[PDB]
């Protein structure tokens, strides 16, 4: 399947990108003017290569058992990671044309930015999620070593090795913390909080342009016995919803079984169609697992100066539409 | 008061440290070999200086109204920040003795590590906590600009300015996310999760040395009417508990009104004394606010190979001691 290929290619891309970053650092180490700098770059190289083993383990494991790869908007994520590779290669070529410590510094920082891409941590958390939390990096223990070295002699190189290690690990922790805060583990859509943080910023831009925006709330009903497979339904539906999204639209977890989508720009003329086609897709693409009934409530509007108040209002309106669609559901898609 | 002075000196120290970092970056900009590098360092300088205004605003505001400054272990935090200053000054002196792009790179990275100290975000969150969440930095929007620049000409400098800005803001986000994950907003002690992540690592070291460790659970009872000031009691008690801690001991929020302390090393002979003296301190230091009754349960032991299981067990034992101290509280301090 093209979708499976994509997920496999994202795992491969993350693996290649950390390897490539490691390679570039090794090149900086070989070009370094001092032992201090050489060992800094070698340590960062080593830490980055060691870290990349996570993706290797995902590939190995994924060849022994069916291992769900959970990624926010796979197609767009793969294109971003390929383009990151392309930019790195261009910058490495610029470096090769005129190597210097200064060029290495700037490209090192660019790598530090680029490899913050959410995909990396979205994959790293797969096994941690499996069985439990993030390890203590010990900022404080690193600090104490630097403090105890104040006034030392002969330890410039041991310190830059420590700096390289502390920095890789705290930077990596930052990736993992961002992922835990912004993205849902189970489905890969945004967390509720991440969704509203992302939408806040988009909404301010919407307000400035006078764009129509929308909030859509999607509730799933699947057969239940009275009083695991809900989880699996959620993953599949998240994929269906995600396939209906443009680059400008955002999906998140709203309520526990419930999804929220931010639509921008909205053409009011075509909103009923988009919502109805999502409902049909959700239900038809779920046949081969367990039948699911989707109820969808959607509200749209143009935001005033109180942007937060506006988004709040649309959520409130969408929710009353959702209540109708669920319970007074003559239609299971209610638009306003 | 010495304690108030300390908090004020921590605010001053954070302000000075970001200013100093900004200063060092401006110096790198003046020494830069290329326009590309000059503008990178100037942008990082500017972003860091702009950010430091947060601490200025805390000082201004704190001179107009009583503004609680909430810091984990103030005395130790101040010493760490002073030592960070001292190390920076030593490294700047080493740089001054032999300036180069390579020396600047390494010192830039050292600043990036050092200024991750928890104190910075513990102060930044004071006003955000006041009224609501972290702003979207837009990693994705920065990325799209870099991707759209692939193959460009004449934009090397605009890109390094963008890189400097993206990096400061995402690094700053990392500080704020770490704080939200690891430290309690109200009291400044560790979050429950942060406490166990920190304790996990300490416990592994304890197990290797065969050290006795302890878990103490502290429950507060203060006068209530049937069915705000609880918050204020919590802050004061957190300060009392914190004044009884050695450098090796950790305090966190456990249950909502309840504190957890990790003690290491424990001398079983002196555990009843430490717990009883904490109870007395808590109750006596709370006279001038609202009388508080403290119940304390504490368990101690030597950890086996299953370190997580060991810490779990001590928490379980401490909790049964706490239940006695509260309810079968012939003694309000129960030790095992």
């Amino acid at each position: 399947g093209m979708s499976g290929d994509i997920l496999n290619d994202i795992v491969a891309a993350c693996l290649e990108l950390e390897r490539k970053a490691s390679s570039v650092f090794k090149m900086f180490a070989a070009h370094a003017g001092s032992d201090e700098a050489r060992r800094f770059w070698e340590t960062v190289a080593d830490e980055t290569r060691h870290h990349s083993a996570v993706y290797e383990r995902l590939q190995e494991r994924g060849g022994r058992e069916n291992l769900p790869i959970i990624i926010y908007k796979p197609a767009e994520t793969l294109e971003e990671l390929e383009m990151i590779g392309k930019s790195i290669d261009e910058q490495v070529e610029r470096y090769t044309e005129a190597p210097s410590s200064e060029a290495a510094c700037l490209l090192g920082f660019r790598l530090q930015l680029y490899l913050l891409h959410p995909a990396f941590a979205s994959l790293c958390r797969l096994t941690r999620d499996a069985s439990e939390d993030l390890p203590d990096i010990g900022y404080g223990r690193y600090l104490r070593r630097f403090i105890d070295g104040i006034g030392s002699c002969g330890l410039a190189t041991a310190e830059t090795e420590l700096l390289g290690e502390a920095l890789f690990r705290l930077w990596n922790e930052a990736r993992q913390l961002a992922a835990q805060s912004h993205f849902d583990a189970l489905t890969g859509v945004m967390t509720r909080a991440g969704f509203f943080k992302t939408v806040g910023s988009l909404a301010y831009a919407a307000q400035r342009s006078g764009s129509n925006v929308g909030i859509m709330l999607i509730d799933l009903d699947y057969f239940k016995l009275v009083g695991q497979t809900g989880d699996r339904i959620l993953q599949l539906v998240a994929e269906t919803i995600t396939s209906h999204l443009r680059r400008s639209d955002v999906v998140g977890r709203y309520d526990g079984d419930e999804f929220v989508v931010y639509l921008s720009p909205v053409e009011p003329a075509s909103l009923r169609t988009v919502a109805e086609n999502l409902r049909r897709s959700i239900e038809e693409e779920s046949a081969r697992m367990v039948p699911v009934t989707a109820s969808i409530g959607v509200a749209q509007g143009i935001l005033g100066t109180d942007v937060d108040g506006g988004i709040e209002e649309l959520v409130r309106l969408a929710d009353e539409c959702l209540m109708q669609a669920k319970y007074t559901g003559k239609n299971k898609v209610v638009v306003k």
